[PDB]
């Protein structure tokens, strides 16, 4: 913060007079004032020394000096507000760059979007209620949408007070909304009431300013609502208007000298608006209009606004000073008599100079425009100024859309610049579509979709590469992509370099976002290894970690045309940025709808899980569920019609997504709702029960299972059977056995019989030796343990051996299986050792039930048991909970049962029997009444007490927390079993139908195969249904037609919802409140223009009535103004012709100086020529060469403009013409190549010696003999009352557009000598050119039938 | 576009004279040109004119002339 406090005194200066020049007119109570009297007996802040010269009427340039500023800091109004406001005291003359740098860096203000400058009457302002309402509403609306910059004067009176109240009440009514309408105030430092407390030698970040409306003399108070303040000082005290020029200069610099994004420059829109004012308002408007800032006036508002609007459409020459005074006195009736002739003529000419420029002025017209809005009117004022100035083609309809992107207003982007004849050429909107997509701004996307912006060819490789470099900085995906570029940095991993984000990085991060699937959407390998392109990697000859097939290595790759998924590419980019409204629009135009929606659901679910900790992981999960329902709807619509093709579509692979077939892609999102919908479980019941049927009963297939002859009878229903495809009973038996249902049945029978076999060898075969029926167990454990080894090699990653066993460790049932194996190992050691048979008789009995838990695991099959055993899966830890609970209840009174009664049955480990073991037996029936039963009354009492808490509180209360919790997640438990159903089908489908007694052979079948084979490429027995092009196109085209059919219902569902219909009525009534409130004489006009170029002076007011020499104007006192180059080289030195040195020939050729007028004889007064056209207001020679006409030649070249075929281009009426124009580096304008006619024939050379040629230019000069168009006096801003400009206009033409005269002009060209640029240009009545030169173009256009 | 892929479309048939076509040189094909591409350009419009990109069917009547206007009204 101290950087500002040190920087401001270094840079900014301030004014203060240093000499005492006592004023003759003593001020009111300020008689001790030296013409400024700021704070002293004199006008000085130091010793009023004579300074060796007591110059009377001290010049401000010589007396006033600049001291470094220290009056900066902050202000807080004492009790009026609580926020802090910034303020800086600035010098009268200060570069705008310093001020802008201050407000950007040291004030934390970003670049604006709109610059509206409001000005009006300060002290004497009267307003009607309709006038007050428009400020109350429309200014606030335009300020709070575009994020405009409200710049105005800082004072406590008038229209700025209305602005302050209208900006404070919106902030208060916004209820602490994000962002505030920033307002900056600019006022002169001299006219401040209590500035004495604001001055602080040090950095006054704390400060207090108290306002008082009582002691207001010539001074004024500041406003308490402006957020920033700028105080300009000029040394004076009561001066009014020392802020207008600084504000006007700074506004243009802010608007037109900052924003340059992808091009030369970008000019921010700028608005000046008035309501009602006086002498300062006219000066402000006149100064602002010369800077190119458009001004809009409101009619029926005040005095100045009304008088300006009254002469809106009047011709410039029709204004008369008597008429101006007549309209002035009637609207200024309060102070009409206070106007003098000088003031009347000054205001007349301010009006005249304002109304000369019709392009920069608009009127609100006292509307029937207000009902539309004032927001609109003030906004297409800018866009009208934009149509008024465009160059060389249809850049207007591009610049308007560039502006409309930043407006955040759709109806303005639609209402004018999409209602006219829009030249389609849809490639225009790609630079605008990109901006709309990036800003988001999701609404403009649809608007561009109605206008034919098709996304299929809009999304190029480079466009998406640029899009992925402009992710949301606060988004999680951008942070992830800001890390992969660092995990694989420039030196060690992407060895050449990798500071640029390129498509392989996003492919790699998407693969992490995806599962263990195939290669992601963008090319990894050496063909497109997009990691290492910043160093000069070799071209096509390299083909290793570089570019192989693409065209050129230009710090890019080339046109990788579309990568066969241009829509899904935008869909992923919109999903990762969490743009909910934008992503739905892109999803509509998708090709592979179901796969894209399922992938979006998975990526949203897994991105929500990583990190933001609130408020967006919930929103990401909600959007994931929304896309889940969106996919379910499309699948339901596709499944209703012709379910057979819907199922085939379900299991197909998708080349555009790294295949991830839809059923497989759904599982990793865990997809509770999608897998449980209808046709999904229908297909699951279709792959299970593989080839037989879906109608046969479960109890009827098991009989044909065991009775092998019974397969061949007419009892079971195959699919081969109805097609009578039974040509081999062994073949239909193979088709029977291959189905997963019978593989499961035979496995369950084998596992049910293995337990009986194990029970056989414990009741009778209790021997310490491996008997006849013992090695069967060893081979059985060998066979079943090898299933897990087969699954380890089933679908692993080819690099991770330990990372795949983690998911096996993640299944507690696999842990139960391996523990049952370990318990078998622990019991076998006791089985083989003969001295521990008794411990082996009690340690293997628990294994019989540890295997029963596993046998219960595989009964997640039945329709009424699966969702029923999933309930006891919720019970599992609470099984232990209630076991620990009920064992403690039992023991609590098992201890107390044997206490009172004297029991005497005791042994070794059998006293424990009669003490504890008989307590649980007395619960379920085994009550020794002849043993358990004086204390008989208490035995009744306590026995009733235990069963009162167990059979009543611990038996029936479980039912409540069973049944209620059953109802709680029953929907979840139903779909969880639906989701878990595929896992059983997955394991038993890719498996041979051989018995586990016969799987021993198949365990070696793939081992002997690897004796011959060497690579794992045997077969892929997964769903993974690959499809041909002829059927893929015949299926995706079918789905798209159904996807749009589904979009019909939901779009119709939204409108049919009763709540939405409340939206329709509410906004229709809002359309009723706004619908029922509807109850001459041509002169040298350019010569009289002020602001003489290259000479900072002014010229005297010369009216439209007093312009001619015949009319007498008694006030005419033009200064004898001469340029700095008036006393100079061979040009006439008569700039000071008061001496008798003025003796050159008038109306005659004075040697080489042809000082004779081509129009007629000009009069001579006091030895000096007078302007024959009239009076200009500036006496002297100016920047011209000599007095009278300065003869010069303006050559013009014209040629026809042809089409591609070579025929002439055609207009509506007239024809098409071209001209050749030049642009000098220090001119910033287009002008004709015309030079001064000081030389005889080299006058064209004087303008085109470095432009046309050196030697061939003389040949072109000989061929320059053409036709003359116009001759005589020219209107020019460089015209004084003595030195004007006279020209001759020659026109040469190129009729043919082939090799002829044009051939000579092309080869002879030697332009690049001292000029900036030169080119042929289309002729138009909007082309950029000098206003004087446009007259020559318009006058000479009739000679060849050009347009206009 | 606003019907959101509704069933049925408002069929429109256009009739213009074959003489006044800008880029008809690419439309002429000796064989059956079921595939074809026509690119419109509003720059090289002399006495000729471009076709519309919204009509569903087109009929081009020819009369031997080139810049004749009104050879389609009677047909
Ligand atoms: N900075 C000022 N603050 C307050 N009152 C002022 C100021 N400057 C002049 N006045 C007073 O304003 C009165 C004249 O009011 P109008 O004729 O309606 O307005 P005008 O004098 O033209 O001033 C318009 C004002 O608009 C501002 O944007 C601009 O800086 C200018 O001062 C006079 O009493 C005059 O002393
Ligand atoms: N009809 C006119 N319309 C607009 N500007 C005009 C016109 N006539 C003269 N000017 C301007 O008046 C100024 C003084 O005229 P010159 O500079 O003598 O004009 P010219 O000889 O045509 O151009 C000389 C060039 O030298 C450069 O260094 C300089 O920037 C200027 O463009 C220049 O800004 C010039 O563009």
């Amino acid at each position: 913060q101290e950087s500002l406090s040190s920087w401001i005194p270094e840079n900014i200066k301030k004014k203060e007079c240093v000499y005492f020049v006592e004023s003759s007119k003593l001020s009111d109570a300020g008689k001790v004032v030296c013409q400024c009297g700021y704070t002293h007996e004199q006008h000085l802040e130091e010793a009023t020394k004579p300074h060796t010269f007591q110059g009377t009427q001290w010049d401000p340039k010589k007396h006033v000096q600049e001291m470094p500023t220290d009056a900066f800091g902050d202000i807080v109004f004492t009790g009026l507000s609580q926020k802090v406001k910034k303020y800086v005291r600035v010098s009268q003359d200060t570069p705008s760059s310093v001020i802008y740098h201050l407000m950007t860096q040291h004030w934390g203000l970003d670049v604006p979007n709109l610059l509206i400058s409001v000005t009006g009457g300060a002290k004497n302002f009267n307003m009607k209620p309709r006038l007050k309402s428009i400020f109350r509403r429309g200014l606030v609306k335009v300020a709070q949408t575009t994020g405009a910059w409200i710049i105005t004067g800082g004072s406590h009176t008038g229209v700025m007070k209305q602005v302050g109240e209208a900006v404070r009440d919106f902030s208060l009514s916004s209820s602490y909304k994000e962002g505030e309408l920033i307002t900056i105030g600019v006022a002169t430092w001299g006219t401040v009431h209590r500035r004495e407390g604001l001055i602080h030698p040090t950095g006054s970040f704390p400060a207090e300013y108290i306002l008082d409306e009582d002691g207001q003399g010539n001074l004024t108070c500041l406003d308490s609502n402006h957020s920033h303040f700028i105080l300009v000082d000029d040394g004076t005290h009561g001066q009014y208007g020392v802020e207008i020029p600084l504000r006007t200069r700074l506004e243009k610099f802010i608007s037109e000298q900052t924003k340059e994004r992808g091009g030369v420059a970008i000019k921010i829109p700028i608005v000046c608006v008035v309501l009602e004012g006086g002498p300062g308002t006219l000066h402000t408007i006149d100064n602002a209009t010369t800077n190119g800032t458009p001004c809009v006036v409101v009619e029926g508002s005040g005095r100045v606004a009304d008088v300006i609007a009254q002469v809106a459409n009047l011709p410039v020459s029709d204004i008369t000073i008597s008429l101006i005074q007549q309209k002035l006195s009637v609207f200024f009736q309060e102070m009409f008599e206070t106007f003098t002739e000088s003031r009347i003529v000054e205001w007349t000419k301010k009006i005249q100079d304002i109304v000369r420029r019709r392009q920069l002025l608009t009127v609100f017209r006292e509307g029937k425009d207000g009902q539309q809005d004032v927001d609109v009117a003030i906004l297409q004022a800018l866009l009208k100024a934009s149509r008024s100035q465009d160059h060389f083609g249809h850049e207007n309809w591009d610049h308007q859309l560039k502006l409309a992107v930043a407006w955040n207003r759709v109806d303005i982007a639609r209402s004018e610049i999409f209602m006219d004849e829009w030249q389609w050429k849809p490639s225009d909107l790609h630079p605008t579509m990109t901006a709309a997509l990036i800003s988001n701004k999701p609404e403009f996307v649809k608007l561009f979709l109605e206008n034919g912006v098709q996304l299929k060819e809009f999304v190029t490789w480079d466009t998406l590469l640029y899009l992925y470099e402009n992710l949301d900085p606060s988004c999680l995906f951008h942070s992830k992509l800001q890390k992969v570029l660092v995990e694989d940095p420039e030196r060690p991993a992407c060895a050449p370099a990798a500071p640029r984000l390129q498509m392989h990085h996003v492919a790699q991060v998407l693969r992490e976002l995806l599962g263990d699937f195939t290669q992601p959407l963008y090319p990894r390998p050496r063909h497109n290894d997009r990691l290492r392109l910043l160093l000069p990697v070799p071209h096509v000859k390299l083909n290793v970690q570089g570019v192989s097939l693409r065209s050129l290595y230009k710090r890019s790759s080339g046109h990788v045309t579309f990568t066969m998924d241009p829509i899904r590419d935008l869909l992923i980019w919109a999903i990762v940025q969490n743009r909910r409204e934008l992503a739905g629009i892109i999803w509509a135009q998708s090709q592979d709808c179901i796969a894209a929606a399922l992938a979006c659901s998975k990526i949203l679910k897994e991105l929500s899980k990583e990190e933001e900790d609130t408020d967006s992981s919930e929103e990401m999960l909600a959007l994931a569920e929304e896309y889940e329902h969106r996919a379910i709807g499309v699948f339901t619509e596709c499944y209703r019609k012709d379910e057979e093709r819907a199922q085939k579509l379900l299991t197909r692979v998708s080349e555009a997504w790294g295949k991830t077939t839809c059923l497989q892609l759904a599982l990793e999102a865990k997809d509770m709702k999608f897998v449980s919908h209808g046709g999904i479980q229908a297909f699951l019941t279709k792959v299970w029960w593989g080839q037989l049927s879906v109608d046969n009963g479960l109890w009827r297939v098991t009989l044909c299972m065991l009775a092998f002859p019974l397969l061949l009878t007419g009892l079971i229903s195959f699919r081969e059977k109805r097609l009578q495809d039974v040509g081999t009973p062994a073949a239909r038996a193979r088709a029977f056995f291959t189905a997963p249902v019978v593989v499961f049945h035979l496995n369950i029978l084998s596992y049910f019989a293995f337990l009986c076999l194990f029970a056989y060898v414990l009741m009778v075969d209790f021997q310490p030796v491996p008997s006849w029926c013992e090695c069967a167990i060893y081979l059985w454990l060998f066979s079943l343990v090898c299933e897990e080894m087969r699954q380890l090699f089933y679908d692993p990653d080819e690099c991770g051996l330990m990372k795949k066993a983690a998911l096996y460790f993640s299944d507690f049932w696999n842990k139960l299986d391996v523990g049952a194996i370990l318990l078998f190992v622990a019991g076998l050691t006791c089985r083989l050792i003969p001295a521990t048979l008794y411990p082996g008789r009690v340690i293997l009995s628990l294994d019989f039930i540890l295997f029963c838990l596993r046998l219960m695991h595989i009964f997640t099959i039945s329709k009424t048991l699966g969702p029923k055993i999933i309930i006891v899966k919720r019970m599992m830890k609470d099984v232990f909970f209630f076991l620990f609970l009920l064992a403690v209840w039992v023991v609590s009174f098992g201890v107390a049962k044997q206490a009172i009664l004297i029991h005497n049955e005791r042994r070794v480990d059998w006293l424990f029997r009669g003490a504890v073991y008989h307590s649980y037996l007395t619960i379920f029936g085994q009550i020794p009444g002849y043993i358990d039963g004086f204390p008989e009354w208490l035995t009744v009492l306590l026995l009733c007490l235990y069963l009162l808490f167990t059979n009543i509180l611990l038996l029936n209360l479980l039912i409540a927390m069973f049944n209620y919790t059953f109802q709680q997640v029953q929907e979840h438990t139903d779909q969880i079993w639906k989701f878990q159903r595929h896992d059983l089908i997955e394991e038993y489908h890719g498996r041979p139908a051989a018995p586990p007694p016969f799987i021993l052979l198949s365990h070696l079948q793939l081992f002997i195969k690897r004796v011959v084979l060497k690579t794992p490429a045997k077969r892929h027995k997964q769903l993974k249904n690959k499809l041909e092009k002829n059927e893929e196109a015949a299926l995706l085209s079918w789905e798209i037609y159904l996807k749009e059919n589904y979009l019909q219902n939901r779009q119709f569902q939204q409108k049919q919802r009763p709540e939405q219909k409340i939206e329709d009525i509410s906004n229709k009534v809002d359309a009723m409140v706004d619908l029922l409130d509807l109850d001459g004489d041509s002169y040298h006009v350019n010569a009289r223009h002020l602001l003489y170029p290259n000479c900072p002076v002014t010229r005297f007011p010369v009216p439209n009535e007093k312009v001619p020499w015949e009319t007498e104007f008694l006030i005419y006192d033009p200064p004898f103004y001469t340029a700095e180059r008036k006393d100079a080289a061979a040009m006439d030195p008569m700039g000071d012709t008061l001496e008798p040195l003025s003796t050159i020939q008038y109306n005659v050729v004075d040697g080489l100086r042809d000082r004779r007028s081509f129009h007629g004889p000009y009069t001579v007064q006091a030895g000096l020529p007078l302007n024959p056209m009239g009076r200009t207001g500036l006496r002297g020679r100016g920047s011209l060469s000599c007095f009278g006409p300065n003869h010069t030649l303006y050559p013009m070249v014209t040629r026809w403009r042809r089409n591609e075929d070579g025929a002439i281009c055609r207009k509506s009426i007239k024809k098409m013409l071209e001209v050749l124009v030049v642009k000098l580096p220090l001119s910033e304008h287009w002008a004709l190549p015309g030079g001064s006619r000081e030389p005889g024939e080299m006058l064209p050379r004087k303008l085109k010696r470095i432009l046309r040629q050196e030697h061939w230019p003389s040949f072109e000069n000989l061929l320059k003999c053409g036709m003359e168009v116009y001759k005589g006096y020219m209107d020019d801003p460089r015209n004084t009352d003595n030195a004007w400009i006279e020209t001759v206009a020659v026109s040469v033409h190129f009729q043919d557009q082939n090799d002829v005269e044009l051939n000579r002009l092309n080869s002879n060209l030697h332009a690049c000598d001292s000029g900036a640029s030169i080119r042929w240009q289309v002729v138009d009545r909007r082309i950029p050119l000098y206003a004087n030169h446009k007259t020559l173009l318009q006058k000479a256009a009739a000679e060849f039938g050009a347009h206009y």
